[PDB]
DNA sequence: GAGCACTGC
């Protein structure tokens, strides 16, 4: 045991703490209690009962809006403005199979579609079931959820189909995503929601008694969302005989989910697309005849597979694959002259080259910017040259999506963000490197990784489309056919990927309380060690008690729409006043950083955040100060400038805004904050304390805690608390720091790329980790007194400090417990804010002088 | 001295 710095506290601190501990200790309506004691005592059955008689309003229909809505349609499919778009419908494969869609639905509880791009499914499925229930009568039984995995796609969706109908948004059709929505009419009606938003609408709608039709789109993707959404209609379903389900999925593996709903209907739908020849690295060495220079495992690949086709290449192209750096984005200048080749031969039309991150994106972009070589410099003015990237702001602007400046051939460079989440319509021409970066965990080490790893054949499949959207396309993708066919067919499915704290705790709102015995029936089964590893972090911050049970401080984390860690930290910023900055913490690490990463610009970017964060070492606090100067820009009319000038992106700023504000809201309905301005000073009046900031962030991100013990940009000698050697992720605001005023750092997240990095971090000082945190116990080690926590770091502190603070933790203890179970803001004068002075007097003694 | 991609009444 090796003694850390000096814990104890003077006496007329200690002496002020106990008197407003005894004042605490002195103290003698509830309807959340009683809302989680029902939730306790009810069975399975009796919570399907009670959740029908809640949910009834789908049982009362109108029958003169079903006369009107019926007679309206027959009327305005007359007139001309629908009967052009109806006949343009019906050019849609899926148009051709209306009625079967709509027998097969009448007759079977779920059936599954599955289809390509252009196949109308998502589009026109919803219309043929909505304007069915309206001809026959039925109309205002009808109203339909259509699930989309991303936000971008629930709102053009809607938008489109609202257009096809000749309406405005929010009559026939509607969409909702997170803080965003425009709603459809009641009945008769079609809603686009990202499948988060009908998980989270669960919660007072279990078993889905709210709409009539249930559409789940893309799931061959396998998100979290979808997988678990399927998983829960196998419980929801056999309480819903009139409830319908429409499953949806390209191509990809699609006979899983016939599978596992029993053997349901499965309807096949053609495409509609521009035919793209696929070329693999033999046909493309064999146009360009590149030449190359500056395990194996690879020879045992490449070379029967270069016996197979010896007889339809050169023998020198085929020479070539043997090389390992042929295969993937390992040489670069290889990829830059197979953008030139495109550019000197072929017709004219946009190259996209996908790149597995940021490096590689940077390194083609410099070769194609500031050639070495004379082709190159002949065709550096005649590309109009985007990189796209998550970090980069070439996403956000408007550039990349509208068609070049004559003369000038676009090259978009990205990562697998244009696979989906971005679409650019004018590429003709695809580069596939094959090569993505994945996030690994591992359970025995406990270790989170990025590496670089191949695609899959899903992943190809669907670059290859990205070429034909205008014309047909064609798509180089710089491995061999013998490379392919070691593919996996799908990505590993996120949820075996995942940490599962947030999914256990929001089962126990729906009544499935045995996490292990729900997710063994998804489709697949996430490592029972993983499902213990969530119960037993959920049981450490006390979510769940020690029997597993869901506690009144797990209800409430389980009502945030946030991991149950930052939900925690955001509930104790409500008690301790610090509302403003903790939720801009909480927000970013939710979603993200609002900073850019620019091409060439990433020292200056280090040099912004630097002065962002004030020297406070904290990219949490960081964070905070950036949105209190985003605010100042807007309040100045300044904000562009703003922006410009640090990085920054106004988009990412105003949704962490509306994020800190949902929490806000939903911590005034629950009681906890007298206003719902996240801002409101009664709120705020510790958020300028910096010791009592970090001491709420790290009761949020505890137990991840490391320790430095190091001298020098500096060079750091850091362990996490497992004793793993780390360092700050050079993005960090403490990276390459010294002069510490504490050597200990809490941190969200830690992750192996060329070192094991923390990627954020708070510096926190040991009284704080103490004070909130668990393993605290005071002793004797040598002769000298301490006091510890988490078992791990031993602080010297003397016996009366020692018993003040077990004191205090007992009482805090005492404190959250009634504040869960009772809920109401703390008042100024009484006695629970003794006790929160108590603490603040303590934390205060770390303060920078 | 380095950052695949989604998302929440």
């Amino acid at each position: 045991i090796r003694l850390g710095c000096n814990v104890s506290a003077p006496s007329g601190v200690l002496e002020r703490v106990k008197e407003l501990m005894e004042d605490y200790s002195r103290a003698p309506d509830a309807k959340f209690q009683q809302q989680f004691r029902h939730l306790l005592s009810v069975n399975f059955e009796e919570f399907v009962a009670e959740t029908k008689e809640r949910n009834a309003d789908l049982d009362w229909v109108n029958p003169k809006l079903d006369e009107r809505l019926q007679l309206e349609l027959g009327q305005r499919q007359l007139e001309e403005n629908a009967k052009k778009r109806l006949e343009a419908r019906k050019k849609l494969p899926t148009m051709k199979y209306a009625d079967d869609i709509i027998q097969a639905v009448r007759e079977n509880q779920v059936i599954l579609i599955v289809g390509s791009t252009g196949c109308g499914k998502t589009t026109q499925v919803p219309q043929i079931l909505l304007d069915d229930a309206i001809s026959r009568g039925c109309a205002s039984s009808c109203r339909i959820i259509c699930t989309q995995p991303r936000r971008i796609s629930a709102i053009a969706i809607a938008e489109w189909v609202s257009y096809e109908r000749c309406e405005s948004l929010g009559n026939s059709v509607g969409y909702q995503i997170r803080l965003e929505s425009r709603k459809a009419r009641e009945r008769a009606s079609i809603t686009y929601c990202t499948t988060g938003v009908l998980l989270q609408q669960l919660q007072s709608d279990p078993l889905m008694h709210n709409l009539s039709v249930l559409i789940l789109d893309e799931i061959h993707e396998r998100s979290v969302e979808t997988d678990l959404l399927m998983g829960l209609l196998k419980v929801i379903l056999p309480h819903r005989p009139d409830l319908k389900v429409i499953l949806m999925s390209a191509t990809v593996r699609e006979q899983d989910f016939c599978d596992y709903f029993n053997n349901c209907p499965m309807f096949r739908i053609e495409g509609v697309m521009f035919p793209v020849k696929m070329l693999y690295l033999e046909d493309v060495l064999s146009k360009t005849n590149y030449e190359f220079q500056k395990r194996m495992k690879h020879e045992a690949m490449i070379e029967p597979y270069l016996r197979r086709i010896r007889n339809s290449y050169d023998s020198r192209v085929l020479d070539k694959l043997r090389l390992p750096e042929s295969e993937g984005c390992e040489d670069i200048d290889f990829i830059a002259d197979l953008v030139y080749y495109i550019c000197e031969n072929e017709p004219e039309g946009a190259i996209l080259v996908f790149l597995p991150g940021y490096d590689k994106i940077s390194q083609l972009y410099n070769i194609l910017d500031k050639p070495k070589t004379s082709k190159g410099q002949r065709w550096r003015d005649h590309m109009a040259v985007f990189p796209l990237h998550s970090l980069m702001q070439s996403g956000e602007q408007q550039a990349v999506f509208r068609r070049p400046p004559a003369g000038q051939r676009k090259v978009i460079i990205s990562t697998i963000i244009a696979e989906t989440s971005v679409t650019i319509d004018d590429v003709v021409y695809v580069i596939n490197s094959g090569r993505t970066k994945a996030t690994n965990y591992d359970i025995e080490t406990n270790i989170q990784s990025l590496d670089e790893v191949w695609v899959t054949k899903a992943n190809t499949q669907q670059r290859r489309g990205r070429a034909g959207r205008v014309r047909p396309g064609i798509c180089y993708n710089l491995f061999s056919r013998a490379r392919e066919d070691r593919m996996d067919d799908i990505p590993t499915p996120e949820i075996l990927r995942s940490k599962l704290e947030s999914i256990i705790l929001s089962l126990k709102l729906l009544h499935i309380d045995d996490p292990y015995r729900f997710l063994q029936t998804l489709i697949n089964a996430p490592n029972p060690e993983a499902i213990k590893m969530g119960v037993e972090l959920l049981k450490r911050i006390e979510a769940l008690d020690q029997t597993g049970t869901l506690t009144p401080l797990g209800m409430h984390l389980a009502k945030l729409p946030i991991d149950p860690q930052m939900g925690k930290m955001i509930l104790m910023s409500a008690l301790f006043c610090c509302l403003d900055p903790i939720t801009s913490a909480a927000a970013a690490l939710s979603f993200k950083s609002p900073f850019y990463s620019p091409l060439g610009k990433e020292s200056r970017v280090d040099e912004i955040k630097r002065r962002m964060a004030r020297n406070m070492r904290s990219d949490h606090l960081m964070v905070h100060n950036t949105i209190i100067a985003y605010r100042d820009s807007r309040y100045s009319h300044a904000e562009r400038d703003f922006c410009y000038k640090n990085f920054l992106s106004s988009m990412t700023l105003q949704q962490l805004e509306r994020m800190k504000n949902q929490f806000s809201e939903l911590l005034y309905n629950y009681k906890f904050l007298a206003s719902s301005n996240c801002k409101d000073a009664a709120s705020n009046k510790n958020s300028e304390k910096i010791p009592l900031l970090r001491a709420i962030i790290g009761a949020g991100l505890y137990p991840n805690m490391a320790h430095l013990r190091k001298s020098r940009r500096a060079i750091h000698t850091m362990a996490t608390d497992d004793g793993r050697r780390v360092n700050f992720h050079p993005s960090s605001v403490n990276s390459g720091e010294s002069g510490f005023d504490s050597a200990y750092f809490v941190y969200f997240q830690r992750q192996k790329s060329t070192d094991l990095f923390l990627l954020d971090s708070t510096m926190v000082f040991p009284m704080a980790l103490i004070i909130f945190g668990d393993g605290v116990e005071a002793g004797v080690t040598q002769n000298t007194p301490y006091l510890c926590v988490a078992k791990t770091y031993y602080f010297k502190c003397n016996r009366e400090t020692a018993d003040v603070v077990i004191q205090l933790r007992s009482n805090l203890e005492k404190l959250l417990l009634k504040k869960a179970l009772y809920p109401a803001p703390i008042e100024e004068n009484g006695y629970e804010k003794q006790l929160i002075k108590a603490i603040e007097l303590l934390l205060s003694l770390d303060e920078r002088l």
